[PDB]
């Protein structure tokens, strides 16, 4: 699929430390050590409604990772899916009297427009679930052949399941106990009470055809993919075994990322699907609404960057006001004909961003330089432009 248009990205002088990030599996901050091409899969939208600030905050976090990797001289392969076949889409399609395909199309396009407005770097491979059925079917074939998967003994609805015990390491990605898992599974799309499963935690790989649902052919019967195997199959076929980062919101830690990793490790025999599992905090308004109101997308960025990415945080008009004020101050200081030398502040910004994306400290360092420049001035004629270029390249903020 078409992704969206990228902004210009300047080259920033100097060099900083390599990125380190919290890994949900290891439950600690660890070096991210990619090859020449760094690879990241970030779970995309289910396009039944508008981009809210939550989704935005999540893709903005991964935009920072992308930008820092470019700054370090890597090329990037960023893959992101669209879950364009899903129960909530069918529900909304029925409610509003819009074809489910048309709905997914419309909302994906609005997402594109929101991302481009926010100057988020687009993925290199943007893949709709409906375009990846062959890859899912191929993966499910392999899982059935190994005995990792089975077909439930239900003549009417021969659903295909992945065994929760297929991998010895199952559970390492979330660290959650079985009781916690069952509780989350029941809420997050799982079917713990479905008759005939070997284990309540077995995950649907292929939902047998139901009357009224779209379907695709397969060697194990007509139906449609389960959720986790879509992302597993897209990641494996676009990126392969050398996956640096699997990303998304913290709600995906379990079941989704757990099963996606387990499907892949089962098929490939690799110990670990992704080198880092990176999860954003949950935000508690639509991007397009704010834009329609004349809100500067750079203020949206700064507002969402004012807290650390792993923190759950609330959006409010206070957060917006603070972001608008910060944006105005940075614009003032970087419009100065001369200002103090920027070598240290650029170095600090790189240090803080490399330390598990410490945006609050980076923002504070930049505030500091701006206040100093505006209060005492300086003799570097180049520093204001260089600070503006640095904020553009690394934070995606357009001063
Ligand atoms: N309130 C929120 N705050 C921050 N991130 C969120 C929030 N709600 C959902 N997300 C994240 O934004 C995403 C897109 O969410 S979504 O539209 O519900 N889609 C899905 O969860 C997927 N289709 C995963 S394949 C994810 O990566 C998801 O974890
Ligand atoms: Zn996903």
């Amino acid at each position: 699929m078409q992704s969206w248009s990228a902004p210009a990205i300047p080259v920033v002088p100097g060099r900083g430390p390599a990125l380190r990030l919290f890994d949900s599996a290891d439950r600690q901050v660890r070096p991210v050590t990619p090859g020449p091409t760094a690879t990241m899969y970030v779970c995309g939208i289910t396009p039944y409604d508008a981009t809210h600030l939550g989704h935005a905050a999540t893709y903005l976090t991964f935009d920072l990772v992308h930008r820092l990797w470019l700054d370090a001289g890597h090329t990037v392969q960023y893959v992101q899916n669209v879950t364009d076949v899903d129960d909530p889409l069918f529900e909304r399609a029925e409610r509003d009297g819009i074809d489910w395909r048309t709905l997914g199309d419309r909302e994906t396009q609005l997402f594109r427009e929101d991302m481009a407005a926010l100057r988020v770097l687009p993925p290199h491979d943007y893949v709709a679930a409906t375009d990846a059925i062959a890859e899912v079917v191929e993966m499910v074939e392999k899982l059935l052949a190994s005995g990792a998967a089975y077909i439930v003994e239900d003549a009417e609805y021969p659903d295909v399941y992945f065994r929760a015990d297929a991998t010895a390491q199952f559970g390492y990605e979330s660290g959650y106990d079985r009781d916690t898992m069952l509780t989350l599974f029941a809420e997050r799309g799982g079917d713990p009470d479905r008759p005939g499963k070997s284990d309540q935690l077995d995950a649907l790989l292929w939902r047998a055809e139901r009357p009224g649902e779209p379907s695709w052919p397969s060697p194990f019967g007509r139906g449609r993919p389960g959720w986790h195997v879509e992302c597993s199959a897209i990641a494996l076929t676009r990126i392969g075994t050398g996956l640096d980062i699997q990303g998304g919101g913290s709600d995906l830690i379990f079941p989704h990322h757990e099963y996606s990793a387990a499907h892949a490790e089962s098929v490939t025999g690799e110990r670990r699907f992704a080198r880092h599992y990176v999860h954003t905090g949950m935000i508690g308004v639509l991007v397009s609404q704010l834009r329609a109101q004349g809100v500067d997308p750079s203020a949206i960025r700064l507002g969402l960057f004012s807290g650390h990415y792993r923190e759950d945080r609330f959006w409010s008009n206070e957060v917006l006001d603070e972001a608008n004020a910060r944006l105005a101050r940075w614009r003032s200081a970087t419009a100065l004909p001369e200002a103090p030398d920027a070598t240290d502040v650029i170095a600090r910004v790189r240090q803080y961003l490399a330390d598990d994306l410490d945006t609050p400290k980076a923002l504070a360092a930049l505030d500091g330089w701006c206040t100093d420049a505006l209060s005492y001035g300086g003799h570097d004629t180049e520093s204001p432009r260089l600070v503006a270029t640095t904020v553009d390249a690394l934070l995606g903020v357009d001063l």
